């Protein structure tokens, strides 16, 4: 959840937004070992519950989110259907644990690719075309990450609007992301330099990736 | 409806057939004035429940087909109820009227292409992926005519395949077609030659059409 102006200025300029619990367990293994656990359920569930107390009145929020990269566990089904009965304004939706599963209205995977097909076990990014049409598939897709820009990047960025534009169900998606995590430092003569991960003495790290 | 020994070579050699009921009427303007009246329902049903009280102990039909380019109508969805009525074993296809119709169980269009729309008024030929996926579609798809063999063609086969291969439900389609139309004449000297559409003197004729 951000800070509450945001969604106050996201009402008046207008611009749609999705609502996301601050909840992320990605350095777990598996992904879902805390929220597939129902000890973790409580902590999960303030998360959820109190972004939804909070926010359910502005109406630039179109979308709420449960969290990301958490694999998918029980909590997050339970956590769905709390939503889905306390607020049936506004779909839900969740790209962890293969972007499809039944905690999310919305496909919504990251960076699966326009044509190409990504088949990893468990967790496969399919052709965003192909997802559509997946055997018994319905839903929107909407992609929540795509179009990586880091550095020099979004080459092949076109290829995705096409899609979007020629494929009723491909409904567009977020890029990652707005604006480099980059630091300022200074140097020896007090000039300011953009530093990343590492600069401060932090390891292990990820160095240039915060960008 | 083929010669009856058709079928039996099918079943013994192993081939999948679509049974296809004699009702075709293109040349109509527009193409469903016979098959939306009422009055050509008995000659209609008859060209169908006779093919199937002949061939429906055939293993090798698989599907039947209501007939070719007759447009889409009221006839064709009573006709449709009645094969499924007296046959639940096999699937009922008809590419008439854009190729989805009530009167389809599998979305079986003409020459739609791989990646490529053609959006006719009233009956468009989507891309093939595209088609799959538009809201509320669930059907599979086989194109009943595809790769127009006429002359030195086929090219862009391999995109159908690799879009075939890639997709569950694209599951492939008939190409057209397999033998050349073609007629033997004799010339002045008594040698043979393949002739075509207007080398009888009929007219008018459609040409090189027949190959
Ligand atoms: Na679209
Ligand atoms: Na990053
Ligand atoms: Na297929
Ligand atoms: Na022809």
């Amino acid at each position: 959840p951000n800070h509450p102006l945001w969604y106050t200025l996201c009402d008046r300029y207008g611009l749609y937004v999705v609502d996301e619990a601050n909840i992320e367990t990605h350095g777990m293994v598996p992904m879902n070992r805390l929220t597939d656990d129902p000890r973790w359920l409580p902590a999960m569930s303030e998360r959820v519950t109190r972004m939804v107390q909070r926010d359910r009145n502005h109406p630039s929020v179109i979308i709420w989110s449960l969290g990301n990269e958490s694999g998918h566990g029980a909590n997050h089904d339970a956590l769905y259907r709390w939503i889905k009965s306390v607020d049936p304004s506004r779909p839900v939706q969740y790209e962890g644990g293969g972007a499809d599963t039944t905690a999310t209205d919305i496909i919504c995977p990251m960076y699966a690719r326009v044509d190409e097909d990504q088949p990893f076990p468990a967790v496969p990014k399919w052709s965003i075309k192909k997802w559509l049409s997946l055997p018994g598939e319905t839903r929107p897709l909407i992609l929540c990450e795509y179009a990586h820009a880091m550095g020099n990047s979004l080459g092949g960025f076109a290829k995705y609007w096409q899609a979007f534009r020629q494929y009723p169900r491909l409904q567009g998606g977020f890029v990652w992301d707005w604006v480099d995590q980059s630091l300022i430092k200074y140097d020896e003569n007090g000039n300011p330099w953009s530093a990343y991960g590492g600069d401060f003495g932090d390891t292990p790290n990820d160095r240039q990736f915060c960008m």
